[PDB]
């Protein structure tokens, strides 16, 4: 199948083991943001479920499903490659849908389903929305989607703006300052230093953030779930721009995401932006290993780009430049392992 | 190999990816009382070491390598699967040690060592002193050890102990009663609420405690690594018989470890008990799935079953019972995947 | 002249132009610890002065002096090489005590005085004590100093300790870091990121701090002027033992200085110790380049030594090493350009 | 040399010592107008860079040398005297540019240059502008430079405006009035009150201060390099008149600069005027002994006075008079030694 051409066997183990436990649905479903937004998103969409067959991507425990249901699917074919598949029946069975939610359990790049559908509905996103690389399977089951079926999510924005955060970089030096001493029981750790620097700095910081620690106007980068293809993400290119509206030292890049689910009905948006309201995914910032310094009114140009690896994620490299002074930063990131500081 | 035999690769490939973090090794190394006891092992029993030949077993870092040429080895073999190798080979050549410490990189069970060696010394230790399943690797490193070698450490002590924590155990059915809920919106749940409970249970808990939530004095089960096989490792069974020192409900089993260090000089103890400093390995308590009620006086008998498994780590089966009432409690733990408490 | 050879004609001239200022003699003088300590010192001793000959070594403004001539004095012979001298002659004028108080300009290794002395006065203490080489004009002037003669001050002690403050460290590696930039403007500076540190760390610090922030008693160097030569100060071996209250990081050592006036009526200290008032010598702190862990209970041994340099100062060389686990850690200090931190 | 014949050793050993720092290296690097100007006025004029030859004089770290090779010089050769070259040096070679720039250790008057250069760039600018005199030496530097070469910077202006500033002038008599007391510590130090009155205002105070204390438009005076020869710069001779904006008691004069880079493509200023970002360099004040008063409209005429002195500074003669009232005040300043009154 295209799921093993593109991932190790290790990497997909451990990934269907974690969404294995019960533990982890509790945690995703407890996030009221989420399943709220999910909820009134479908409900208030209803007319795009009525009576229409429905494919859930990676239900989980059901509960994008059971809101399917509730708008007045004909059918959800719910596919779920963990363990949870046995347990989604479960619940499928005391609530009385046998009739209408049927559980595949498999991968969607290894299932055969009965028939085409009308919507596909899932929740692919992870951390900085490419984690996991779930989009993917989300856009390969686009193959039982008919000519004019509809996505839930629609379309995915990415947005990044500098920031300024030098508690935050301190952290990180404090820590790599280790690895500099010329004695540590006696011995000389120091031709490690270059080797541990990299390393503390190749993780991607998770948490929250006050948005006075932004230096600019974010800039966007719009995916369309309805029309590009698998093969768009292996490599995902964003070039940036940004006009600088405070003066000070620029000590990496913030990440957040919004997708928004395009009804016949009405929008809407879900968004882990930092004026917003916290949710499971928080939001990603990402360090440089030296800081950049611009003034007011000067132009920070660059690119971040994301290469997809076999261990279900990306590799970031981040390249940034003040046009006016040549100041030039690099920094490549790991997603696969971040930092969570909260 | 041996190696690959008990092991899936897919847990093997993130076990490894896991240690080829400086990260990694900076909060062992950052640990006091592990590599302080070490060094003061190594050091105050330089007679040991002085002019033998060393054999390291996941050398990691180096850190023990240096400590074995401090001591005055003629020659240390460094051995380590992970990528943490070629960083070890670095500081080995800035620190001018390269005539002495080799590094080989490779599974112990599978690289070819020039000679046998004098001493064997490692770090094997993991939660409940067998998780990872180490202790086999450097059991299976014996093959290399001359008759009269000796190891470091040279003996282990796993600590059983019964408990009672109410809260922890009250914690257990607040977290799964989320699913206990007919409207979740829209949604009944509680049909899972049996099999989260289950989940729950089966997390052997990671953190540390007062000592005044012992029942008993602990029964400990020795593992003497100069005469034990890989094979002794496959099946533990830890018969107990607790001799309660307070009334109370029984909530579970507490489990620490020491390692002895015994040198021709003297005899060093590295201890994980809740008595002693705290280190990253912490405690581990098991939870009953239900308590049981015990008079002091009273004798809790029963047995602690450990079950290695291919995920490099054990399934433990506790079943406990009071003679005097015949109260009888039981469960069932997957040790890979530990709930850490801690805070 | 024995200055002319301990003395690079460079420092020196610029040396004599600084305490040429009035500007300079105001921030001595309005040191309230310092004038009224020695105030206190001469005058409660008024009988170790009274119809006595004295020598005032680098009066400047000559305020000593006048003290020795309250205190009874019947001639003080006022020694000054900076042109601070002719302005110490109109205070004596104006103050009619040019029967008693008589200014000698030149460097007291130069002069011709008439007589012996009972007595010799001074300030020559810089930072750190030892800072600006005067200790070494105080002795050269008991050439003038009678068999059963007195100094004033009479001993010095240097206090040494470690300290902790992770602040004050990143501080100094938030401003090496510049040069560790990849790109700035386009230049690679990352090559002289080593320089940087080196030149930064080799800065001590001059402030005060909070006694909390130190990690053992300190230690103790008594330099008594009675006996001591001038060639005992051209190289200062002080070894250190430190017995640690405290666990944690040691980012350095700490200094500061006591003097005493041992006069017949009495002793009377002065005190640059953190636990004292304040004064414009404040104390001194040398940071490691790298931090040292030790645990209390430890000891954390090593030297201290003072070279000096032909530009009136010293070169600093730390070593310290924590004695259990061998950790070790040095620095170079230039004492002449300290890091002014004060508020 | 040229550089010898009029500079003491004492000052020259001095200043070289200080710019030997790498911490005041990055202290001139760190302000971004200095280097971002520079880099603007280098890059934008490329076409007066590329595949010529240039001449760097006083490089320090070196960074104009690379803004000239980015600007696509064919070879640069860079001049510097302190032990900063050593650290260019290191530089050229971990940036690759071995091939273009060659940095020379020495005094530009001293060293041997194979070649004519086509452009001569430098910073030779100290506080007012002159002080440091290197400007000399920038212009020494011509005799490497071919007819119809150019000058970065090209030309220089000093700015001179009147100033009102009450606490100013008030706060030189507070400190002063120290000495104005008949008893401290017992001593009278009436006698040097006026000489602590002359000493502060020999200071010229460097700071900087709000643009509504100016009492009239500035007056310039304008140095083209190009065409100025050393011995324009001995003797600097500064009339003004200025037309007073508005009325008030006149307390001194305020120095400021501003240097243009006038290449074929286009003109850069670099200004440290007070209504521009601070730079390194400040403002500079000088007081008049007297205060003058002055209504709106009158004419405020006199000179101001610059002498080269050995010390590689200069000595400031104003005299001011006010042509409607015959009011005149004057003062003398030695600007090697400035009062750093910022924050
Ligand atoms: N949001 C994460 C949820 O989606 C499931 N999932 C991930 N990749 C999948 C895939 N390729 N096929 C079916 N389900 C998948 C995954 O098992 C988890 O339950
Ligand atoms: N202290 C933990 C260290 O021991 C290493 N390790 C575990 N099993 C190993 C093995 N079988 N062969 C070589 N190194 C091994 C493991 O890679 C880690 O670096
Ligand atoms: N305590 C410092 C004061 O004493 C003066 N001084 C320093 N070295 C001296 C010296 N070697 N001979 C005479 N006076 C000296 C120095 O000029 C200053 O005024
Ligand atoms: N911008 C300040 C830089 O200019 C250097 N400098 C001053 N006078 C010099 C001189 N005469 N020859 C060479 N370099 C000189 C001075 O050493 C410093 O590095």
């Amino acid at each position: 199948s295209v799921f093993s051409e593109r991932t190790e066997e290790s990497s997909a183990v451990q990934y269907f083991q974690f969404y294995g436990y019960l533990s982890q649905q509790q945690n995703m479903m407890q996030d009221y943001v989420r399943t709220g937004t999910y909820q009134r998103a479908i409900l208030q969409n209803h007319t795009d479920f009525k009576d229409k067959i429905v494919l859930d991507v990676g239900c989980g425990s059901g509960i994008l499903s059971f809101f399917a249901a509730q708008a007045g699917a004909r059918k959800i074919y719910a596919v779920e490659a963990s363990t949870m598949a046995q347990h989604a029946e479960v619940l499928v069975k005391s609530n009385n849908l046998t009739d209408r939610i049927v559980v595949i359990p498999g991968k969607v790049e290894e299932v055969s389903l009965p028939e085409q559908v009308d919507i596909i509905i899932s929740e692919p996103m992870g951390y900085m929305l490419f984690n996991e690389r779930m989009l993917e399977s989300y856009l390969h089951a686009k193959k039982y989607l008919k000519p004019s079926g509809n996505m839930f999510p629609t379309i995915g924005d990415v947005h990044l703006a500098p920031f300024t955060d030098e508690q935050l970089y301190m952290e990180q030096f404090t820590k790599a300052n280790f690895w500099y001493q010329p004695s540590f029981h006696g011995v000389d750790l120091s031709a490690l230093r270059g080797a541990a620097v990299d390393e503390y700095f190749r993780q991607p910081v998770v948490d929250t953030f006050d948005i006075r620690i932004l230096m600019a106007k974010s800039v966007k980068y719009t995916v369309n779930f309805l029309e590009a293809k698998e093969g768009d993400l292996h490599r995902i290119e964003i070039p940036f721009k940004f006009h600088m509206l405070h003066s000070g030292l620029v000590h990496g890049l913030a990440f957040w995401f919004d997708v928004a689910f395009i009804g016949s009905i009405m929008t809407v948006w879900l968004s882990t932006a930092p004026t917003e309201p916290l949710t499971h995914w928080y939001q990603v910032r990402c360090l440089f290993q030296s800081p950049l310094f611009a003034k007011a009114g000067d132009t920070l140009s660059g690119t971040c780009l994301l290469i997809a690896n076999k261990r279900q994620s990306y590799d970031i490299s981040i390249v940034a430049q003040v046009d006016q002074t040549g100041s030039k930063s690099s920094n490549l990131l790991d997603l696969k392992n971040p930092f969570f500081r909260y």
